[PDB]
């Protein structure tokens, strides 16, 4: 039966208004499982080609969402090319999602010593990046490439993949040139609306949904998730990210049924869909050899018990980085893996116990999702 649906591209593809339709319909049925670089990184696969994941190895399946990066799209392409994967990734009926690391419109010319002229360069980067800002025609390189990859993105049929495109993320922090001592509010909304804007017009982008993601709130109110909240006629996904302690972790896990719970009842009433857009144990914790080997357990448990928090559509974890991060190498990935270190440590059978929760959704879970009848 067709469903009506408004989404912030009035003229997206029938696939992508599908992808809103299928969200909205499953999101109070089961929480899809995401998972970042998915099919191109992985402590276990031996190619990078799309076709193999650390969670297909530990589970039989893949994740449902696929999470890549604009580090795969704008120049220097610092991880690699997607489309390949992407297309792999669609072609299974996996969803795809991408977020953002621009580097810093103001300084990125100035590249040499980590972190200058990236992400992390904390050089606020809004003001003068905005139309009458020096470095708008940065800023306008950037969307010019997330654009052209979105316009030729295309399955064997010729017809455009949708994308979950999450925008300035992690904002209600101060590590990236888009935070929260880096912009006003406004200043901030108008970054991310001008953005949009620059995609879906000046560019012609039909194949996005657009996702809105702070950091977790302490005090979870919806005026504090408003304060810098794009606006209703700029975002169709509301999510957030969260990143907590390996250990005595239950504040935490609390705090992120509390922020699901948030976003799942301004969603119902907004017309959005709402997700955990990032969330893991937090990186350096993993980093130094620890680890939660009921975390999945924990996370799946809590989420599903809340009548709200469970209507999450999915919530993806980060990459598994396949030799980890330098440290000497120490390890940096977020999915257990099948190999001794997850089986001995309990946190493979963790995740597996995860995926056979009836209440999870692995891609073979998820079916029909971009051939659904929609009207606008
Ligand atoms: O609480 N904080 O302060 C906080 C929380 C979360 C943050 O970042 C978020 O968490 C993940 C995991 O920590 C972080 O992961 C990094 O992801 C980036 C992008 O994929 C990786 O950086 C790239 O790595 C490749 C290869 O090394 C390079 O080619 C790229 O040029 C780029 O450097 C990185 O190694 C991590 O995996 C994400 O950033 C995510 F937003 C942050 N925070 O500062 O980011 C803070
Ligand atoms: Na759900
Ligand atoms: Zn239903
Ligand atoms: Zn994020």
């Amino acid at each position: 039966k067709p469903v009506t649906v408004k989404l912030v591209d009035s003229q997206a593809t029938m696939e992508t208004r599908s992808l809103f339709a299928f969200m909205q319909e499953q999101r109070r049925h089961s929480i899809m499982f995401g998972h970042q670089h998915e099919t191109t990184q992985g402590l276990t696969i031996t190619r990078t080609d799309g076709t193999q994941s650390d969670t297909f190895n530990a589970v039989g399946d893949f994740a449902a969402v696929y999470g890549w990066d604009t580090l795969s799209i704008v120049a220097p392409k610092a991880e690699g090319d997607i489309v390949a994967q992407v297309k792999k990734a669609y072609a299974r009926g996996g969803i795809i999602t991408v977020s953002s690391h621009f580097d810093n419109p103001k300084t990125d010319t100035q590249k040499g010593v980590w972190p200058v002229g990236t992400s992390w360069d904390q050089t606020p980067a809004v003001v003068d990046s905005l139309p009458g800002g020096a470095y708008n025609p940065v800023l306008n390189g950037y969307l010019d490439q997330v654009a052209e990859w979105a316009n030729n993105l295309k399955d064997e049929q010729g017809r455009l993949i949708p994308v979950i495109f999450r925008l300035y993320h992690a904002n209600t922090g101060s590590w990236f040139w888009w935070g929260d001592k880096q912009s006003t509010p406004e200043q901030y909304k108008q970054l991310f609306r001008y953005s949009v804007e620059y995609l879906r017009d000046v560019k012609g982008v039909r194949n996005f949904l657009y996702a809105y993601s702070p950091n977790n709130f302490w005090d979870v109110t919806e005026a504090n998730y408003l304060e810098r909240y794009p606006g209703d006629e700029w975002v169709d996904v509301l999510g957030f990210d969260t990143y907590g302690p390996v250990a005595d972790n239950a504040d935490w896990f609390r705090n992120v049924v509390a922020n699901a719970a948030l976003v799942a009842r301004m969603a119902e009433a907004r017309g959005k869909i709402p997700v955990i857009s990032e969330i893991g144990i937090r990186a350096p914790d993993i980093e130094a050899g620890l680890y939660d080997n009921q975390w999945y357990r924990k996370l799946i448990s809590g989420l599903k018990a809340d009548p709200d928090a469970r209507e999450i559509a999915f919530l993806l974890v980060w990459r598994n980085a396949p030799q980890g991060v330098p440290g000497t190498q120490v390890p940096h990935y977020w999915v257990p893996a099948n190999r001794p270190e997850n089986i001995n440590n309990g946190t493979l059978e963790d995740f597996q116990a995860f995926y056979a929760d009836e209440f999870t959704a692995f891609n073979r879970d998820i079916e029909q999702v971009y051939q659904r009848p929609t009207l606008i």
